[PDB]
């Protein structure tokens, strides 16, 4: 499976330039022609060169929005071969904050399965929740994550892309009556009111991602899965809860049960559990835990 790292505007293309620092592909894509000179990416693409033409260096949501559906399809042929994408505009408000749903939008329409990746902390009035809002509605699955874990998303693909697939198979059977999902992986400061706003008002959920390898590798995963603000609070009143955990040949029975413990003490005692173990080689010698709550 291919991934595809696309980051949108100039939070995007540092972002972009962090993650070089594989089998993962760079895309760069703004609107700002000079910034695009200052990505490290393979791959970059200057956005809607018509509409802004004769413009200088603008902070323009709509502009970006427009200057990506102007180069659809330069964006398509870029993306064409992916079965993932991540795509980020990072911590900036401006045109990439329009442009990075459109381009969402055609990664999901072109069938890779989409993650908006969120790094930029918001919670109303901004362009920050103004964009959250707009990515929310174009990707399969929008992981909040902090900044400065942001290298985890490719460092650990591989079993990342196994927790976005279970969001992804949550939603369509809708699992416990699930119809909106947010994942979060790593120590992001917010509480369910922060996303409450975006999210259905029935069926939504929080999914908790932990991944770790080597020593004690299913405690480490299974706790980074609870560990964050978003989880602790929302997993305590949980009236349900999905736990999976996911290895590779070396994963024991020893390390499932133990996750599930974990789990199982910090989630109320008369939550609806359901439990999942999956011996996966593909993931080596990684262990991926995710712990969905819904039914707040
Ligand atoms: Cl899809
Ligand atoms: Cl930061
Ligand atoms: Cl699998």
């Amino acid at each position: 499976a291919t991934l595809k790292v696309i980051g949108v505007g100039g939070g995007g293309n540092n972002a972009v330039n962090r993650m070089i620092d594989n089998n993962v592909e760079f895309i760069a894509i703004n609107t700002d022609g000079q910034a695009l000179n200052l990505s490290k990416a393979e791959s970059k693409i200057q956005i809607g060169e018509k509409l802004t033409r004769g413009l200088g260096a603008g902070a323009n949501p709509e502009i970006g929005k427009k200057a990506a559906e102007e180069s659809r399809e330069q964006i398509e042929d870029a993306i064409q071969g992916a079965d993932m994408v991540f795509v980020t505009s990072g911590m900036g408000g401006g045109t990439g904050t329009g442009a990075a749903p459109v381009v969402a939008k055609i990664a999901k329409e072109m069938g890779a399965l989409t993650v908006g990746v969120v790094t930029r902390p918001f919670s109303r009035q901004t362009q920050a929740a103004a964009g959250v809002e707009a990515m929310k509605a174009a990707v399969d699955t929008l992981i909040v994550i902090p900044n400065d874990r942001l290298l985890d998303i490719v460092d650990k693909s591989t079993p990342m892309m196994e927790a976005f697939k279970e969001a992804d198979n949550v939603l369509r059977q809708g699992v416990q009556g699930i119809s909106d999902l947010i994942a979060v992986s790593g120590e992001v400061n917010l509480d369910f009111a922060d996303v409450k706003t975006i999210m259905s008002n029935q069926g939504s959920a929080l999914m908790g991602i932990g991944v770790s390898s080597g020593e004690n590798r299913a405690v480490e995963a299974a706790k980074k899965a609870i560990s964050s603000p978003l989880l602790e609070t929302s997993i305590v009143g949980a009236q349900g809860v999905l736990m999976n955990i996911t290895g590779g040949e070396s994963l024991s029975l020893f390390e499932a049960q133990e996750a599930a413990d974990i789990v199982q003490d910090a989630a109320d005692e008369d939550v609806n559990m359901i439990f999942g173990t999956v011996i996966n080689p593909e993931l080596q010698d990684e262990i991926v835990v995710t712990v969905i709550a819904t039914g707040f």
